[PDB]
């Protein structure tokens, strides 16, 4: 047993590892529509650069677990980062509904992980969760949401005039 | 009954009491500790100086419930602050570990208080003990514990020129 | 074919690709070595801290193969990132040796890399690759190199204080 | 002989007069696509300045190689500068497929350098080639590309209202 570890569950430990590789493979999807929307075919750069930031966040978010994990005592035990659902993803409108789904996923995962500690009445990973995490999840399913509604709104995926629009002024 | 008193037990208030004689007991306990290492004998100067940082933080983690118990209407309540366990810490590496297992006590009263707060369904307690105590608490052990293994590393409690390097590199 | 493609051989995308990939794998490898001796067991910082500068290095270099993939008009095709061949790496020494041996086969990738594009007559990626990759990875080996006869000299791996001393000294 | 002259092979020499003459052509067709888009039937006045940005780049590229031959030894011999393919370029979308392919062209003639300069074993202009030029050409095109894609996505070359919104938001 770790010098540190006091009300670390086996499981709960467990559900951290598993929390953090959702979140890097979350990251590496972001990376993956980063780099369509750069394709010459493709050029919604600002569109590019949205995932591109979000592709590093979530990296934060996964260094952030590893750091939780060894602070309770826990041991950081790494699995392979699968590869993105996609290889191509479309236009605007199909990434941002692929990045709500991601977005609302990691957010269910974040979830139970938060019904795990309580069962295992483990306030300070509650905590962790409440204030690092929980907030930020529901304010970037918001975002999203919204660029959907204003996409759908612009024509898409029909009308290429609305997607230059939106890479031009919503991001 | 206090006219500001809302959804405060009885117990939690008396609990609060307890919690605070605990704080100003680790105060006490790390004041012991650099009065040791500030000995002419002992010349640990930076290992003083950090419990004595130590015990300043403790005596603020006690003001703060008093403030706190105040705030909820309940009624301070003091009791005899005890002598340390030891008049005398060893080396670093004793008196490091004798922190560990205060660290750990300490944590152990804020998560029974957390828990008997959640069994009054007192979210305003439970709030406060995540937000002000318990973060902190994780963190001080982490720290703890990285300087045992060091402490351990460096060749403690028998090799001096360790204990030498751990004072001048570590604190 | 892309409207921007001129003398890109598809091998060279290909091995593009898989040089991406294989960024990706050091990067993951490198917040492993992070993560351990981030350990309240193991308690080196500023190694933890040089792993983990080298994990955000690697990730940097696949983001660019993603933009000269695109650059070019090849296309971006991503695989699994397989997790790093250790769970844990012992200590100071072995993670350098382990490191070492990791920008070994980076830099092989690199060259071979170099290699192809000489074959294809393709000066544009030969240049990439000597202005944006080569002397750094010749750099990052030099540096590793130099911390492993610095380790073997303080006495690793026994040598617990040879490894404080290391730590707080060279990183 | 130069007293200067050292590992330059006449026909290097002879091919990098070629290539200055291939830089003002295109200077003077990115010239003629300015007065254009300056015409008042035409009026793209944001369309008119990137050419004549990219005209005045051309023009410093080819001086860029006058001064290359001097340092080598070499002799500056001048042709006329051809006249542009065409007097009026249509649009913004036909105008940007003419300069892709411009930039193309002047690719494969700087390629083609490089190859010549290879088999003469000539590596001073080889790093010329590979530091002042075919990197610049990638980028280059890169961005006419990405262009011509927003062009198509907006409409071009029926819609007007698109080449308007590319005229206010790319240039
Ligand atoms: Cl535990
Ligand atoms: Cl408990
Ligand atoms: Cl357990
Ligand atoms: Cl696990
Ligand atoms: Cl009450
Ligand atoms: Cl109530
Ligand atoms: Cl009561
Ligand atoms: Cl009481
Ligand atoms: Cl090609
Ligand atoms: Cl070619
Ligand atoms: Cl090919
Ligand atoms: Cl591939
Ligand atoms: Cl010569
Ligand atoms: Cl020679
Ligand atoms: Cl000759
Ligand atoms: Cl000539
Ligand atoms: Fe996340
Ligand atoms: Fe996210
Ligand atoms: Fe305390
Ligand atoms: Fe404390
Ligand atoms: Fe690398
Ligand atoms: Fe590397
Ligand atoms: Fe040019
Ligand atoms: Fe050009
Ligand atoms: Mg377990
Ligand atoms: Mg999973
Ligand atoms: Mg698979
Ligand atoms: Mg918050
Ligand atoms: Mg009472
Ligand atoms: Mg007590
Ligand atoms: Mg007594
Ligand atoms: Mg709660
Ligand atoms: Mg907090
Ligand atoms: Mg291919
Ligand atoms: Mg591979
Ligand atoms: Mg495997
Ligand atoms: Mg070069
Ligand atoms: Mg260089
Ligand atoms: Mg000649
Ligand atoms: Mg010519
Ligand atoms: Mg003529
Ligand atoms: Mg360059």
């Amino acid at each position: 047993v770790s010098q540190v570890r006091q009300n670390y569950h086996s499981d709960c430990e467990a559900a951290v590892n598993r929390m953090l590789n959702l979140e890097l493979y979350a990251s590496y999807t972001y990376s993956s529509m980063y780099a369509f929307f750069d394709r010459d075919d493709v050029a919604l750069h600002n569109v590019a650069e949205f995932f591109k930031e979000h592709s590093h966040e979530e990296r934060e978010h996964a260094e952030k677990f590893m750091k939780y994990q060894n602070k309770r005592g826990g041991r950081v035990v790494l699995q392979d980062i699968k590869k993105p659902e996609r290889d191509e993803w479309g236009n605007t409108l199909e990434a941002m509904q692929a990045a709500l789904q991601l977005e609302k996923t990691v957010n269910q995962a974040l979830l139970d992980l938060h019904k795990l500690a309580t069962d295992k009445v483990d306030p300070h990973l509650c905590d962790f969760l409440e204030s690092e995490y929980l907030e930020e999840q529901v304010k970037d399913i918001k975002r999203i949401g919204d660029f959907i509604t204003n996409l759908k709104r612009l024509g898409l995926p029909e009308n290429g005039m609305g997607e230059y629009l939106f890479d031009k002024h919503s991001v």
